[PDB]
């Protein structure tokens, strides 16, 4: 944090030199009375290399901005076709570009940076535009504000391609500049179309990705004619999927995480429902690691039925956020009302019982199950819960 | 629904100071026969804050358009560059944006609704810039509707880069105003085309992805010269699944369901072909649960083979779409014709009798199938039927 | 195709009657004698609907181009105000559009189509905008086709957003015109960039998604930090697999095609190959369908060795396009050399020998592989060919 | 290489008939000290086409450009609606399109090679537009450079749409003409914004699609109500990620290789780790490639637990880049440290020992497993190796 805010003045000397270099070019009435600046931003241009340690083909636009090759050009009053190469130290630009490009790749939008920049180097080239177009007009008397004013509205008149055309090239030298800043403008204007067709064409990603598998799931199941209430119910679940969780799958979320991070978010997830059961109580620790990494999560809508009084069954339920009843066979007298936290169907992994209860989602449940071949596939290779069960 | 006609009230309220706030500093001669609806609807924006709900960072716009921060200026007659703060109430505009949005963000597509907003807030914009346009005229007699149209024919020649060019700035203090707002109308100009090959650029995504997906098979197909005829009967067979079901993979589309909905969907496709078997008529219901998830769809081609006479033969096929017919081992003597619901290949389950006749395809068929592996394993778990078959 | 005619026939008379009726309307000296074929147009457009076949939110624009809405307008010279619902007949375009976007919705790009149907809207447009403004100047002597050309030159000066400004409006119900026509021209010119960037971007789709997966596993190898030599020969496998099949994966392929399409393909593919082996000669016909669908493709570089002597060996190899050969143990003495359609590593399903012979690549291969537990999985459930190779 | 100087000499060929031929159409006086570089061209031209070797639908162009269709035009004074098939030679363009779009396919982006042709063909044709106003303007003494000055700041101010309307057409002919070039020009700027928001769309995708990846899996949990803790971690755990390997996964970049190169890749990382252990020292060399294929990567963060001591413990660990140290139990006694090339875990496949140490991560360590079950199913098929372990 002490070498930001060197980038930051290393920022502020090379926009000082982008204002005023093409300003005192055209004016050379100027740097008299204002050479300490460029004394203080030459140094800490020649002092910003061994700060930023040195050949390379992309470390010779600091290394050329670096010289002084301008102060000669103005004390010495170089002329017309010579005195230009003072631009050189606008190469330090690049070196800008490049470092504010990485310092702030990920606090924002990669794309939203490019565009900043883009109009930055716009408005900071149509000051150079217009100080050429006041440079090579007839010599006049004219207030000095009022014709930079002038030029300025002519760069951008041009360059946005509007074109009034109330002011206009005369000479031919003026056509010339006329035609390549014309050019020039199409090119910026192209740029910047495209860089606003890029921005907000991946705006809306997850929204519209929703949008879509919502579409197709719809335009499917509308050909095998299939019942408008089931369709109904099948639009809400999706809509209940995009207002909670944004649309995303639970399984292919958290498939893009290694096995110790997969391992720590599992953890935390079933952390106050695991420390609850009468099954996995006095259990080894290595033992919950192994089962909370092969729970599968399903979403019940309400009124679904997620146990059947008196079918085989064979797997628990763990519930997580919403809520759930347990109903009898004839689903007349409710027996009571579980809740997040809680846990069912426990009677069914250990013992070839069928099932004895009907449970009935209410609200929404996302609710985690485990099945019976799972648990009992890595119930054999612990041989201490392998009895404990028994 | 009694408060959607509130937020149709709050954007009628916001889109009359948007209209008049900007022509009434113009013209002061209004706001004196016109102070009853300033009370109107500066009690519907002082009301709405209770009946929205205190301190965010995303409040502040409705918190500040509540209070009246005009009416003072009107009454008082504040000068020039003071009366500007009665634009405060235009930042009512974003709790506006913000709460069209989400109310219908799924009535309609996102960047239609982009769009949409986009153009109201361009032109509900070019109505501001054309009193501001007129506001640095010099003063003259001129009628006031004449002079307003001038005005907003000069913004919309700006703004849409057209830039005729018949009417132009004369003073500096115009001519800073019109590089601003050409700097806005490139800008708002690059939004739009933004927006439109946004929405044009996915409004064909499946119609667009089955070209493909038959471009592919089809340049890969002839790397490997394979017959025409068999390549004709591949993009005829694309064809058809472009035209029945949109291009979607019946597999893919319905992995995207929980297992209660699949489940649902299963049992309301297979409905009327599963209560037709002398198999699985008196099975348990817990039993067509299970083999209903495992049927398999394949499509067959107008002439197809699906059963050759005299193979081995393992799996059942129900049809559910199409047609079929059974001819017999020289293929000359015609046995039967099925149809839709009904279902052949029944004497490969139980039995291990060879295939005793050939079933060519008539149309398409959209016929699923049963493996006899899948069966004899979801077989060996109910032991009623596995008794019951034998 | 007696049909494909009568749109044609249909299309031209629609196209007659949209540049026609704008033209007509503001030259009545027109109409008379050119009546007839506004009889024969009518009449097409009254025939149409029963050979289009009655009521629905898509007909009436038929329903309404239908009725002679014009032909009253013109016979009783009906007022200014009045004769515009002669544009009635405009609502034929749309059936038009509708008609065209299916007739060949797959003899061509969809992008295309949308972008040669806008360019034919545009102009069919710009036509009915110079009548207009022609139709609203000031009454004066001028010869009627001077006086089309320069409200054409103007209504293409404005649309295309140029905008000389060598002619502009002066009265004001010409500025209302001329600001409503503004909006349209740049909302077409957004809709012409906005379908042009979206036919450009999808333009190359294999040749750039290519281009990305030769990076990201180039930029991943780098890492890695991989000889040079076997990262020259990689990206040189990515190019002969660009320049023969065009970057198309062998597996993921012919994945999207259903089981008898993908059998037809299989068998068409492996069809000189075989009827070649002395191990499946004699063999059934059922068995080359059940180790034809089998067969996983590799391909070897230029001297990648594919088996070499002494190693313990499993699987069989048929070569289906490149070329191969065989050497010794010492890589010395050469046996022989193998060509498309042949096959080698025989000698390692049936027996338990070790490989006799080191078999080098010459050029890149394209070889189709057969394991060793996949064949004798599937030589299991036939029980002549287990005694056969016995 | 001896060709690709005939390619750049015949483009040179084509470059100069395209800047020649609307200039001498329009001066005549042209042509006569300048027919010897027309003699050279044009057997340049037609000795192109035996050594681009002769008829098809993509060979006519190069051959209507190789005969001399012009040479006659200019020698015998042809009239001006019949000079005009002089233009035949432009059709050499579209060969030397399609050879350039193919020599330099990969040499470049696809999408900036056709940007630049573009811009190429548009100066080159805006040479011709300004020929052609030129041409049918009114004859009057004027230098001919200054003449061709304005007509080519006319072509660059009607193309790139901006318009200034200083000089306009004054007759019809010369309106006829303005508004089919205001139809080009259109139409070339939307192709030149088409193909730069084409360009600049692509531009970022692996560091679009890691931004998108690290925002699914934080907004998903959030939902989930995480702890921050382990939230910041997985967010440095995604810089790491991308800050080294660029965000790919491992185990998805190395499957879009053939099984060779898989197996020379996997063979080159694991080169100086698999030389060092005294378990697979002296086995065959046909182990270590099947074990080689079946390492599974692994990510530790700084402080992770890899093995906590008294656990059952199955599997082993190969460090790659990484480093790592051993802890006693009590996490007290720093047993040693590991590095990269090294491994751990050595004492779980060939013995049922639990756990002796715990082995904590220091820094980030990109360490490679191989699990017990897969080392010994494929240890049951090599003999030696079997009764080596015992
Ligand atoms: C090249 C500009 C036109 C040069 C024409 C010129 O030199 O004019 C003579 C006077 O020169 C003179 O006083 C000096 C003439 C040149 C003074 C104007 C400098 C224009 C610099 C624009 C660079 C853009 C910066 C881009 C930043 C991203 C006469
Ligand atoms: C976004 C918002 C940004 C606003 C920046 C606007 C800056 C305005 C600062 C300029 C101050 C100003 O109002 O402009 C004139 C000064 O003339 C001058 O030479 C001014 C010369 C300065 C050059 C101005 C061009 C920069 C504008 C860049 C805008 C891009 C924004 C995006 C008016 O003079 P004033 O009324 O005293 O009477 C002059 C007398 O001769 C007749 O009345
Ligand atoms: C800033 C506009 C230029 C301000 C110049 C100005 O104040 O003019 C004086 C007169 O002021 C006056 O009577 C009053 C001058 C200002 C009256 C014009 C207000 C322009 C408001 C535009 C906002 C866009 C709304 C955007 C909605 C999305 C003289
Ligand atoms: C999309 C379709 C939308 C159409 C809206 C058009 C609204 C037209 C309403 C305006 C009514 C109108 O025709 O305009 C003039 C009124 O002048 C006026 O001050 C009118 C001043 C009102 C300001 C008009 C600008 C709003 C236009 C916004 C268009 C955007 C649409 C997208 C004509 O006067 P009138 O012939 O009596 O003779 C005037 C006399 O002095 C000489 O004949
Ligand atoms: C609305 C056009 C302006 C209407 C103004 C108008 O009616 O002018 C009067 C004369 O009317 C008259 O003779 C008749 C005036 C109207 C004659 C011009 C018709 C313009 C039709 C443009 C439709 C575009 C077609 C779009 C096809 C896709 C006076
Ligand atoms: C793409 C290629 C397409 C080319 C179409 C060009 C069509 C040209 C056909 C028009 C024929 C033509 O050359 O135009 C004039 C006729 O004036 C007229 O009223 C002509 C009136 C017809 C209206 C022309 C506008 C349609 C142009 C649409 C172009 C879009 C293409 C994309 C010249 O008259 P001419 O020299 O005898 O002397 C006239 C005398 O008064 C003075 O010399
Ligand atoms: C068509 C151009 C307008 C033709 C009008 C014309 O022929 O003018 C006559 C004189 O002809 C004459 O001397 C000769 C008139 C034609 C001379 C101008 C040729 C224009 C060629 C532009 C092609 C673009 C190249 C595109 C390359 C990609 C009078
Ligand atoms: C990107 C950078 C590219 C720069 C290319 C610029 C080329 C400039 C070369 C032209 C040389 C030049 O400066 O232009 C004039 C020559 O007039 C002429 O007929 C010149 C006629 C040549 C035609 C020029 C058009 C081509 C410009 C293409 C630009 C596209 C770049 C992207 C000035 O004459 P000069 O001062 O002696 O006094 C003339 C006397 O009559 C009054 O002073
Ligand atoms: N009286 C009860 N109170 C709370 N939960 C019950 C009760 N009876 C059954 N359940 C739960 O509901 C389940 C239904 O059958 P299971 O064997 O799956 O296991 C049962 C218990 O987990
Ligand atoms: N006479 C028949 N009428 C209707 N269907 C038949 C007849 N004979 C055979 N099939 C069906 O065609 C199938 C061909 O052999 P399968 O053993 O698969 O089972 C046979 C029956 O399902
Ligand atoms: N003399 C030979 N001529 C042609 N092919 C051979 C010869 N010897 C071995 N091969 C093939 O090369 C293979 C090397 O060992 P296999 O046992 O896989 O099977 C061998 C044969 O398929």
């Amino acid at each position: 944090t002490y070498t930001l805010v060197w980038k930051v003045w290393i920022l502020a000397v090379t926009l000082y030199y982008a204002i005023r270099i093409p300003l005192t070019l055209v004016f050379p009435s100027l740097f008299s009375p204002l050479l300490p600046l460029d004394i203080l931003a030459s140094l800490a241009l020649i002092a910003d290399i061994p700060l930023d340690l040195l050949l390379a083909p992309s470390r010779l636009p600091d290394l050329l901005a670096a010289l002084p090759l301008d102060l000669l050009v103005f004390a010495l009053h170089l002329p017309s076709p010579l005195s230009l190469l003072s631009l050189v130290r606008l190469l330090k630009l690049i070196s800008v570009q490049r470092s504010a490009t990485r310092i702030l790749s990920y606090r924002i939008n990669p794309a939203l940076l490019r565009l900043l920049s883009l109009v930055g180097f716009i408005l900071l080239a149509a000051h150079g535009i217009a100080c050429g177009w006041m440079s090579l007009q007839p010599p006049s008397e004219n207030p000095a504000g009022t014709r930079y004013l002038s030029a300025f509205y002519w760069t951008i008149t041009t360059l946005t391609t509007i074109g009034y055309g109330d002011i206009t090239p005369s000479t031919p030298t003026q056509t010339v500049y006329t035609i390549v800043i014309e050019l020039l403008g199409a090119a910026m204007y192209g740029l910047v179309i495209g860089n606003i067709a890029s921005l907000v064409s991946k705006l809306d990603a997850a929204k519209l990705l929703h949008r879509e598998r919502v579409e197709r799931v719809t335009a499917f199941l509308s050909y095998k004619r299939i019942s408008p209430e089931l369709q109904r119910r099948i639009i809400e679940y999706f809509d209940y999927l995009w207002e909670t969780r944004r649309g995303y799958e639970e399984r292919e979320v958290l498939k893009e995480l290694p096995h110790p991070l997969r391992l720590a978010v599992a953890m935390e997830i079933h952390g106050d429902v695991i420390e609850k059961v009468p099954l996995f109580k006095g259990a080894g620790e290595e033992f919950i690691r192994d089962i909370i990494l092969h729970l599968e999560p399903v979403i019940y809508g309400p009124g679904e039925y997620i146990i059947r009084a008196g079918e085989m069954g064979s797997d628990v339920y763990f519930i997580n956020r919403g809520s759930v009843e347990v109903l009898s066979a004839d689903e007349k007298t409710r027996y009571a009302i579980l809740s997040e936290g809680q846990f069912f169907g426990e009677m069914a992994l250990i013992l070839r019982a069928p099932r004895t209860a009907t449970v009935r989602a209410r609200a929404f449940c996302d609710l985690y199950r485990l099945d019976k071949e799972t648990f009992d596939r890595i119930l054999s290779r612990y041989p201490e819960i392998a009895a404990q069960i028994q």
